[PDB]
């Protein structure tokens, strides 16, 4: 996160970090049992590390649970990256708490200009490097279509929405990657792709949650 603010221990309790060794990408809790991240971070080995705020550092509030199994959007395309969503099951349910608690998936789309919530350990500059411990966090408004087709000709399908701030120096970043953009209480986005970070009229680009809730609802229910 570019230009955001330290979120506070445990302040995004549905926040989870990916790790393989090494934190790797940001997921959203959606149940128990179930973590949504973005297809991008898909990879073996991955273990789901829940009520974590420094992530280099063992504070009291996490549970780590390995996954059992991850489901790639069957459409997923990774050069376009159109539907740039995943399922990770935990190999045993995580124990809800108010520092480690699910997020509601959307009933209906959110409009452009709503005010989200988007969180990680990603990259926190623009042109350099440098990547925190702690969560950070960034409140962002959602963008109009055409504002975001006009950022990336004929790039943003209708399964991407943008979010952010065309001026730039607020924005996600790598490392954000897969982690979750919530509004008005709910998981409407991930953290999906952009053209560097924080640049002028490059906000980022996010998938559109709400596409995906009876693909998520179904998968949950048979696996
Ligand atoms: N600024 C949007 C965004 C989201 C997620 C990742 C990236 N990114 C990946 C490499 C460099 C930036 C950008
Ligand atoms: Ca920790």
């Amino acid at each position: 996160i570019v230009g955001g603010y330290t979120c506070g221990a445990n302040t995004v309790p549905y926040q989870v970090s990916l790790n393989s060794g090494y934190h790797f990408c940001g997921g959203s809790l959606i149940n128990s049992q179930w973590v949504v991240s973005a297809a991008h971070c898909y990879k073996s080995g991955i273990q789901v590390r829940l009520g974590e705020d420094n992530i280099n550092v063992v504070e009291g509030n996490e549970q780590f649970i390995s996954a059992s199994k991850s489901i790639v959007h069957p459409s997923y395309n990774s050069n376009t990256l159109n539907n740039d969503i995943m399922l990770i099951k935990l190999k045993s349910a995580a124990s809800l708490n108010s520092r480690v608690a699910s997020i509601s998936l959307p009933t209906s789309c959110a409009s452009a200009g709503t005010q989200c919530l988007i969180s990680g350990w990603g990259n926190t500059k623009s042109s350099g490097t440098s990547y925190p411990d702690v969560l950070k966090c960034l409140k962002a408004p959602i963008l109009s279509d055409s504002s975001c087709k006009s950022a990336y000709p004929g790039q943003i399908t209708s399964n991407m929405f943008c979010a952010g701030y065309l001026e730039g120096g607020k924005d996600s970043c790598q490392g954000d990657s897969g982690g979750p953009v919530v509004c008005s209480g709910k998981l409407q986005g991930i953290v999906s792709w952009g053209s560097g970070c924080a640049q002028k009229n490059k906000p980022g680009v996010y998938t559109k949650v709400c596409n995906y809730v009876s693909w998520i609802k179904q998968t949950i229910a048979s696996n």
